[PDB]
């Protein structure tokens, strides 16, 4: 079992409608390769101590969150951290409820002001009981902001996140460095001040939506341009839409670069 | 292939956290029986004509909606109809977007005032582009109300729904009769005026949450009491929580009564 490490699980590596889309559209993906079946983008972050006790933090709770956690085999959760308030990253939020019961404590969630204010609007009942309801709240909100590190405590010891700003079309999203692993989904440009957090990563997990330009995400070409500049030891592509077939993208990319797949899992030193 | 019929698919038959819960809790369900793996409650309703053209209507779009539709093998959708605005019935709403593109038309959705006003609050961007966004709306709203039949048109011909009031703890939910098939989820009591819609069904699909009383749902015993009173030819239990194991409930219930399972599918005459 895992010991003395951080462990990362790519819970989902698809674009907002998943692969295939709800209408059975696989695009250019080989439907016979299980790696092309893609849930919505999310990352599990764990820290294990010397006895195998873990601290568990999820990045984003999209609609696939429940199945992602079940399939991960990890049955406890200390916190959720949010990138930005788009459907595919937040609409599985209600499923945090079970852990609140298990932990005997509100679920700590971490979000910037933009994300937090949208969650309040759309999932107010998770924070405050509305008129005419008996459901207690389930979440405890913590602010995060680019360039301000924060740490989440748990049974495995603390996990320190370094958030930073990303341009995501018409809005801002957050990326995070955790040790020498960096997670950059839903990003169309990196601001100059964010570069320090993204360069020289052991593992850079970076969104590449499709081949053609898109206003809100890097194309594969743009992602690769960034990877050449930032010199990660290994890169893993995420938030991949239906034009991007696993085997195909594997061939089209340098040896140290690969398309992700759901369930992709690795350990690193702490 | 189906012809000259209505076809019903039980897309999901679980309680709000699914079976197992997100933490891997199966309760008393046999984890080795695939029928005990339960997605959130939803019903697919189709009408096929003599050439196999279909009209397709979903009841509720919970978080499992995308996988439910993919697994159903049905790749088009004419409308969504809503029972009530609880997470497990609405939080997969964004995934209607693909069909809007396919159909070239906003997705017609049907909801009562209570449900509609909550959807507006929490998923406003689906109806109206907010400040600072370029995303067009995706939904077109239609009112429904107990005791007022409504029909949805499509390639297979019209599907006529007869909505009626249900008590669901502290709120009201809707049930629906479609021909001689009746769908009653999230119900703790039936008002006297609703009884005409529920009696003498060919197939009564009725929520039974667990063995012990619950303020918002019928227990198994209460569901069975109702079934004895309403004399459906066949009953199928839905919205079943982790205390209710498939094989076990199968034995505990009369011959004409069965626990549902995800993917349960039948055709009836029009
Ligand atoms: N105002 C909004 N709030 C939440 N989700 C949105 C909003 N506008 C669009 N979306 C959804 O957010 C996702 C955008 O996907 P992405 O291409 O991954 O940035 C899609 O699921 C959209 O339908
Ligand atoms: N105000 C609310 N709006 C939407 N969903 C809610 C609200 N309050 C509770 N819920 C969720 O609705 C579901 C209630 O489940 P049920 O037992 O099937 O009626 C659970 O997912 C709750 O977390
Ligand atoms: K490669
Ligand atoms: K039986
Ligand atoms: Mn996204
Ligand atoms: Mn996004
Ligand atoms: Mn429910
Ligand atoms: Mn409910």
């Amino acid at each position: 079992s895992p010991r003395n490490c951080l462990r990362f699980t790519l819970l989902g590596c698809g674009s907002s409608p998943g692969v295939p889309r709800i209408n059975g559209d696989w695009g250019k993906c080989d439907p016979k390769n299980p790696k092309n079946r893609r849930r919505r983008a999310s990352l599990l972050v764990e820290r294990y101590d010397a006895e195998g006790n873990n601290t568990v933090v999820v990045i984003d709770t999209g609609p696939d969150f429940r199945m992602q956690m079940i399939d991960s085999g990890v049955h406890m959760l200390d916190a959720a951290v949010y990138t930005h308030p788009h459907a595919d990253h937040i609409h599985g939020i209600d499923d945090l409820r079970t852990y609140v019961v298990d932990n005997g404590r509100l679920m700590d969630v971490y979000a910037n002001r933009l994300t937090r204010n949208r969650l309040y609007d759309t999932f107010g009942y998770c924070f405050e009981t509305p008129v005419g309801s008996s459901y207690p709240p389930i979440l405890s909100m913590h602010d995060i902001a680019p360039e301000t590190p924060f740490s989440i405590e748990g049974a495995g010891g603390a996990i320190r996140f370094e958030p930073f700003s990303q341009v995501h079309g018409d809005i801002e999203s957050l990326g995070f460095r955790i040790g020498s692993v960096v997670y950059c989904t839903d990003v169309s440009a990196f601001p100059e001040q964010s570069l320090q957090y993204i360069k020289d990563a052991d593992v850079l997990i970076i969104g590449a939506l499709q081949y053609r330009p898109h206003p809100s995400h890097f194309s594969l070409g743009e992602a690769l341009e960034w990877i050449e500049k930032l010199s990660p030891k290994r890169a893993i592509l995420t938030h991949m839409h239906v034009p991007l077939d696993y085997e195909t993208v594997m061939r089209e990319t340098p040896h140290h670069v690969e398309p992700g797949y759901d369930g992709l899992r690795f350990e690193v030193a702490v």
